[PDB]
């Protein structure tokens, strides 16, 4: 309000280096892929390991490690920005994670919720 900084503290100067969408939509690729109901029944690694409640929310940090998604390069890290521009999938707040709005039923007998 009244005079200070902004953000250069004795070095820092530019923000994180965002990468290409040529990274960014292939890693969006694999969710909208891993979502796939046909892969829901194949694809228990995303929502059934994350967690198992009702909203199945899917921690961002996890896709990073996914033998799937690591395959495409060791930064984990623009991994998890390049999905921050992936609003075609639910994700966490800081887009940390991603979680669905609409899943569709995978296995009606390896699954018997209540």
């Amino acid at each position: 309000t009244a005079s200070g900084g902004e953000n250069e503290r004795e070095d820092l100067e530019q923000e994180w280096k965002p990468p290409d969408e040529e990274l960014i939509k292939k890693l969006v690729d694999q969710i909208e892929f891993y979502f796939s109901d046909e892969n829901l029944e194949k694809d228990a690694f995303l929502l059934k390991h994350v967690r198992r409640n009702k909203l199945g929310y899917v921690s961002v940090k996890l896709l990073t490690s996914f033998k799937k998604v690591k395959h495409l390069t060791r930064d984990w890290r623009t991994t998890a920005h390049a999905l921050k521009y992936s609003v075609v999938l639910e994700l966490n707040e800081d887009h940390r994670k991603v979680r669905r709005t609409t899943p569709v039923p995978l296995f009606p007998n390896e699954n018997l919720p209540s």
